[PDB]
């Protein structure tokens, strides 16, 4: 599986990115019956002013199918 | 944060989807210091014949930047 994480900017060093990836990996292995070798993970830091584009392209159109819906709304 | 999970087709029921979302949520809360309300999660099933397009758009061009690189390769 390929996991993409989008978030607002924060200071995250390589040890912190690796620890995040490890914990995501364990969850994916246990829930999707995956193998470590099949898992890839991207982390993309998006400035808050550009979050509306993520809402419009990714979040809102998929509201009917999201496995976890946001606790906020940004329809413009 | 917005998390997108792309994987091959699988039978997943409502309880399974919600448990996967909750384990992902807690990992994001731990590593990104996020609030529950800011987290959204998508699960997109991709047919195996369409995985090369995911590799070409999301994995290969971002290879060095990935926080977890794939153990497999589509360019051997
Ligand atoms: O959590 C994040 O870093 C983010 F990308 C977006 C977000 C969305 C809604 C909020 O209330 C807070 C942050
Ligand atoms: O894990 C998945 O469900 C997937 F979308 C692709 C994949 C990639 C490499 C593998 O070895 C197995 C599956």
């Amino acid at each position: 599986p390929h996991i993409d994480i989008k978030c607002f900017p924060r200071e995250l060093d390589e040890q912190q990115k690796a620890a995040l990836a490890a914990d995501i990996t364990d969850v994916i292995i246990r829930h999707l019956n995956s193998k470590d070798s099949s898992i890839s993970i991207a982390l993309q830091q998006i400035q808050p002013e550009s979050w509306q584009a993520i809402w419009d392209a990714e979040i809102a159109p998929q509201m009917e199918a999201l496995i976890k819906k946001p606790g906020y709304s940004m329809n413009a």
